[PDB]
């Protein structure tokens, strides 16, 4: 087993979870994966459903008691905006969770904010704006993405 401390210890990792929930008031999104609880940081892409979400993810303790394709142009898109956001630390504290509308083309259609720090939530939309994301795979994984959440929550 783990202990609380060598939970804390882990290196961060960038890949998605399933079985992701959030708190629909600090809007966190958390995982437990080998007995440790896990936080979502940076900027973080789910599916529509928002059960598998691939972000920046941080240790924070304890647990708390297609396919790969999915995952891999989750993660591009997540590299594609979060590249654009020169500045981040300067909203370390803040979150803001957006939605976006993505054409077969993996041209940006629309992006909209959906709640958190005003002043964030204007950084992320122009840095999504800026982005480049790469055409989608297959159109199953565009449906997937085609209406997606999107959060952008901040380090130090």
């Amino acid at each position: 087993a783990e202990t609380v401390e060598s939970c804390l210890a882990k290196s961060h990792t960038e890949n998605s979870f399933t079985n992701v929930w959030k708190d629909d008031k600090t809007l966190d999104r958390y995982a437990n994966y080998e007995g440790c609880l896990w936080n979502a940081t940076g900027v973080v892409v789910c599916t529509g459903d928002e059960t598998q979400c691939y972000g920046t993810w941080v240790p924070i303790g304890l647990a708390i008691p297609s396919g790969a394709d999915i995952n891999n142009y989750a993660g591009q898109i997540k590299s594609a905006i979060e590249s654009k956001f020169y500045d981040a630390s300067s909203y370390a504290g803040k979150t803001c969770t957006l939605r976006i509308k993505l054409a077969p083309d993996g041209m940006l259609l629309d992006i909209k904010p959906e709640g958190g720090d005003p002043a964030l939530c204007q950084a992320a939309l122009a840095a999504a704006k800026l982005a480049k994301i790469p055409k989608p795979p297959s159109q199953a994984v565009y449906e997937v993405f085609k209406n997606a959440p999107l959060d952008f929550k901040p380090a130090a």
